[PDB]
């Protein structure tokens, strides 16, 4: 229906995998990353290898007009050019920067179809850097590593773990996602005090929690026990959303109903009023780091890791696939607002009051496009 409803639908999608894994953990990651790196890797695939990958993201809106490099590209309405604009629309400032940097790392000389190259940096504007990854992988791997922990400011570092690449590696898509926003309403230093964080219903811990009275726009969920909390951005184009259980655990009942429909639900105009109150949040400060290959595999698409994935978009000369995908990020929220720095990697080888003192769910979102950028669970500040 829109890159909006399915950066939602696969922002939720996500969780329901992950959050099997990191029970009772924190969760950050950036959708919007993810969804890039994962088109990149869509341009140059076919058959069932292309369709598979459609079918769980949904972003290419069907019908196509081809796998035709030069088609996708210049077809003017598919997920590409869906994408594409997104990103520029959000990429900044004076109040708030945005950007996003991607980049191809490949082998030397190595049979990449020119068109491919072309178009990914057309239309996702990806830099091609030539590597030596068969003599040569030990360097390849620091080089990148060392682009991606320059590009977030040295938050994240070592983005590719030892052999995550090798003298069989083809290709490596990355990418970095840097966010800095400030509040419209900011918080003040001088109203931070300490405070227990209730993490289980019988168990809390010290935490800096903010706090301000104000208007804020807010929607009261008394039949599923929860509020939801919307503080706007200073640039008025986006705003996080903060989904509050009422009961100390009732997190684990939130966590199970939730999806597009509701979220799309609980914040309609008859649900959310602006109203005067009282919120304490805690700062927030998360590290976390994904293989996305599990995750991916869980959530149906397998081909494109297996020795019958068709990716010839990208080189009619060797058989490849995707060996590894990972995805780390780092988040701050403090006071002034917040700040986010990300990674998306994938190897191509030879084949009146709202205090949150319990765990709550959280998600920046575009305020035009309903495109969800950022989503996070917060059990430990």
């Amino acid at each position: 229906g829109s890159i909006g409803a399915a950066s939602m639908e696969f922002c939720f999608d996500v969780f329901k995998e992950l959050k099997v894994h990191h029970a009772n953990e924190n969760i950050f990651y950036c959708p919007i990353a993810i969804m890039s790196a994962l088109a990149m890797v869509y341009l140059g695939a076919k058959d069932s290898t292309r369709t598979q990958i459609n079918k769980v993201v949904r972003f290419d809106k069907l019908p196509g007009f081809g796998d035709s490099i030069e088609a996708q590209c210049g077809t003017s309405v598919n997920v590409h050019s869906s994408l594409r604009d997104i990103l520029n629309q959000i990429t900044k400032n004076d109040v708030y920067s945005f950007s996003l940097a991607s980049r191809l790392y490949a082998e030397e000389r190595y049979p990449i179809l020119p068109e491919y190259l072309q178009c990914v940096k057309e239309l996702y504007r990806g830099g091609l850097e030539p590597i030596n990854f068969q003599t040569a992988a030990d360097q390849a791997r620091e080089l990148i590593n060392s682009w991606v922990e320059s590009q977030t400011n040295g938050i994240i570092r070592n983005v590719l773990q030892p052999s995550s690449v090798d003298s069989q590696t083809a290709m490596v898509l990355v990418n970095a996602i840097v966010f800095k926003g400030l509040w419209e309403k900011t918080f003040k230093d001088e109203d931070t005090q300490a405070m227990p964080f209730r993490v289980t219903e019988q168990e809390s811990k010290p935490v800096q929690m903010m706090y301000q009275i104000g208007l804020f726009r807010v929607a009261s969920m008394a039949s599923e026990k929860m509020k939801i909390l919307e503080l706007p951005f200073a640039s008025g184009t986006m705003s996080m959303l903060v989904l509050l259980p009422d009961e100390v655990s009732g997190l684990e009942q939130l966590e199970s109903i939730i999806n597009f429909e509701k979220l799309t639900e609980w914040t309609s105009s008859n649900v959310m009023e602006e109203r005067k109150i009282k919120v304490y949040l805690p700062r927030m400060k998360m590290e976390e780091k994904y293989n996305l290959t599990s995750v991916l595999m869980a959530m149906g698409i397998t081909d494109v890791f297996s020795s019958s994935a068709n990716l010839s978009g990208i080189s009619s000369a060797e058989s490849l696939k995707i060996s590894q995908a990972v995805h780390a990020a780092h988040a701050e929220i403090n006071e002034a607002g917040t700040e986010v720095v990300g990674s998306a990697e994938a190897g191509v080888d030879a084949a009146e009051e709202f205090r949150a003192d319990h765990p709550f769910l959280f998600c920046i979102k575009h305020i035009a496009t309903n495109a969800v950028l950022f989503f996070g669970r917060c059990v430990s500040p």
